[PDB]
């Protein structure tokens, strides 16, 4: 897409767009542009890079009014959300890792071992696990309750599978974990359910700001918002996160820890099934890739 282009696209929403702006592809969902409109103001853009995405961009606005009213961090601002735009003003800070553009390297934004990031974010995990369930239900969002867990994996494991394979390796390791009864809590909380580094805005010294990506966000197992942790970060660093977020009240289980190792395993298995319910061909084969197949 032309610089002009994307003009066009803002203008056709009431958006008037210098040509200064940069372009973000992270994202497997939207194109993300930093534009800068006429009046001075930054304004980032989400352009859906898939056709049929009107719902996901109509329930990520309903969850972004939803979550706005309980955390103490910002969260986009949505004043475009049509299914060709979405559009709102930068947030204040920068998040706290982003992949070089020509490498596609992690680029980190602070110190990885910030202590203020991990008490920051210990206490944004807790205000978005707090959010009320009535409030979810009210919603209309997924609400999966501790008994609906297994079988959902395990259907999403028979399911990638079958369509796509999986290498023998992973599959001994999800069935393990399924039947390991101990990993799995007897309560679901509202979540997030994308949540890692990428998608956390910080000061320089790692004071959490922010957090933006929330097409995902749902009720269902809490330790799928601390697997992105542990993949980035590691253990030691998952345990202190872990220890901060119980001591602000936090809702834990003695086997927490190990089911966001397991939840952070999971990853291939979870970007398989995703890729499917697309039915993209590029997003399958990448997970096949992942999948050892
Ligand atoms: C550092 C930068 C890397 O981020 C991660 O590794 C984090 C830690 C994953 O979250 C991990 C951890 C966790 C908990 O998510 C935070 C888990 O749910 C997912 C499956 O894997 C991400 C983000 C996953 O994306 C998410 O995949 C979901 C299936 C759908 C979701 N979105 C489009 C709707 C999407 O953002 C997923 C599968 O790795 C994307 C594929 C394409 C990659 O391999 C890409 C290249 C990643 O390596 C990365 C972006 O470079
Ligand atoms: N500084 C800054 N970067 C942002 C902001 N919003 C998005 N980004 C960047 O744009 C990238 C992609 O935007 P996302 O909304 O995560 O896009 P997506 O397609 O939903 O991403 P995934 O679902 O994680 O694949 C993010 O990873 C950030 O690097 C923002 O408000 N500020
Ligand atoms: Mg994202
Ligand atoms: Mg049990
Ligand atoms: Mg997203």
């Amino acid at each position: 897409m032309t610089i002009q282009d994307i003009q066009s696209l803002a203008e056709a929403h009431g958006l008037l767009l210098t040509d200064k702006m940069n372009f973000n592809e992270m994202g497997i969902d939207f194109k993300v542009v930093f534009a800068l409109d006429t009046k001075g103001q930054q304004w980032l853009l989400r352009i859906p890079r898939r056709d049929g995405m009107r719902e996901q961009i109509k329930k990520e606005k309903r969850i972004l009014e939803l979550v706005k009213k309980h955390l103490s961090v910002e969260v986009p601002d949505w004043r475009i959300s049509s299914t060709e735009l979405v559009a709102y003003p930068i947030l204040k800070d920068n998040p706290v890792l982003n992949l070089d553009a020509e490498t596609y390297e992690i680029i980190w934004n602070m110190d990885k071992d910030s202590p203020k990031y991990i008490t920051s974010l210990a206490k944004t995990l807790f205000e978005i696990h707090s959010i009320p369930e009535k409030e979810v239900r009210e919603n209309d969002l997924k609400i999966m309750k501790p008994s609906d867990l297994r079988p959902e994996i395990a259907n999403n494991l028979q399911l990638v599978k079958s369509e796509i394979g999986i290498s023998e390796q992973l599959e001994t390791r999800y069935r393990k974990w399924l039947d390991n009864d101990v990993l799995w809590a007897d309560f679901t909380q509202f979540i997030h359910g994308d949540l890692y580094a990428g998608h956390v805005l910080a000061s320089k010294d790692g004071a959490v700001s922010g957090v933006i990506d929330w097409s995902t966000a749902h009720i269902d197992d809490p330790a799928i918002d601390f697997a992105g942790h542990v993949t980035l970060f590691g253990e030691e660093s998952l345990k202190t996160l872990i220890i901060e977020y119980e001591k602000l009240g936090g809702k834990v289980w003695n086997k927490l820890y190990e089911q966001t190792l397991e939840r952070a395993a999971a990853s291939p298995l979870m970007y398989g099934l995703f890729a499917l319910e697309t039915q993209n061909e590029s997003l399958i084969v990448g997970a096949k890739a992942q999948l050892g197949v």
